[PDB]
């Protein structure tokens, strides 16, 4: 162990999307993650994950116009009825590619809007996911975005993150502990992944200070591969990286944490 997921939004981008499963096999991951499927049919996706004996630990909904400066609807006022579209067309894909969870985005906050506006919009947002979600016995994560990934949104910290699912009060939703932001943001990742076990039901890693591959930088990520086997951690640990080269050639710390 640990489970490791590829983000096929940032790894193995030498090749199409749709060619990305089978490079992640032939790597030897047994689970794929990435952030937007909609370009693309379930079908098509489906016939990947099958062909290639994956399994698709997550994926986010929309984000909006992205260049309008836009990175999810579900917390922006006036635009609800875009988010429940969103959140609804994710529940879609969820089902036919059997995905159990999906990472409600939330959004970037205009200069001068009132931040608590955007933030009790989130919230109902969140639940009414929650709701759609539960029946199919899937869940909803919240993910904190560090500023110097993604500026002025809703939230950055994972007590920001965790605040908001304690008052979302909803047994299906769960924040995405993505420990690139929780580290640039926070710090002390013990308290995070030890106190806080059962309040995350994603993880996600990348090199500390600037992304890249996980087997250098500030963090020392086997040690916290310990401490996620102490507190019995059962879900995946998505790699979200951006490779420092070619992704292959940056592949070792695979090799290593997987063959131990
Ligand atoms: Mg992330
Ligand atoms: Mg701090």
């Amino acid at each position: 162990m640990p489970r490791f997921a590829a983000n096929l939004s940032m790894m193995f981008t030498e090749v199409p999307f749709i060619e990305r499963f089978a490079a992640a096999r032939k790597a030897g991951f047994d689970a794929v993650e990435f952030l937007f499927p909609y370009n693309y049919s379930t079908l098509q996706i489906q016939k990947q994950l099958e062909q290639n004996h994956l399994t698709l630990a997550l994926f986010n909904t929309a984000p909006g116009d992205i260049n309008a400066g836009e990175w999810g609807l579900s917390a922006l006022p006036g635009r609800e009825h875009e988010a429940h579209a969103d959140i609804d067309l994710a529940l879609e894909y969820a089902l036919a590619l059997n995905c159990e969870q999906v990472h409600v985005m939330a959004g970037v906050v205009p200069a001068g809007e009132d931040a608590e506006r955007y933030r009790a919009v989130f919230i109902d947002n969140i639940r009414y996911a929650a709701d759609r979600f539960a029946p199919h016995g899937k869940r909803i994560l919240v993910e904190a975005l560090s500023p110097g990934v993604k500026p002025h949104y809703l939230f950055s910290s994972q007590y920001q993150a965790l605040a908001i699912v304690e008052e979302v009060a909803r047994d299906n939703v769960f924040i995405q502990l993505d420990t690139f932001h929780a580290q640039k943001v926070d710090g002390n990742l013990t308290h995070l992944i030890r106190d806080y076990a059962g309040k995350y039901a994603h993880v996600q890693i990348a090199g500390l200070p600037d992304r890249h591959e996980p087997d250098d930088g500030e963090i020392n990520y086997p040690w916290l591969f310990r401490l996620f086997d102490e507190v019995g951690y059962q879900g995946w640990i998505g790699c979200e990286y951006k490779p420092r080269g070619l992704t292959e050639e940056g592949l070792g710390w695979f090799d290593a944490w997987r063959g131990s």
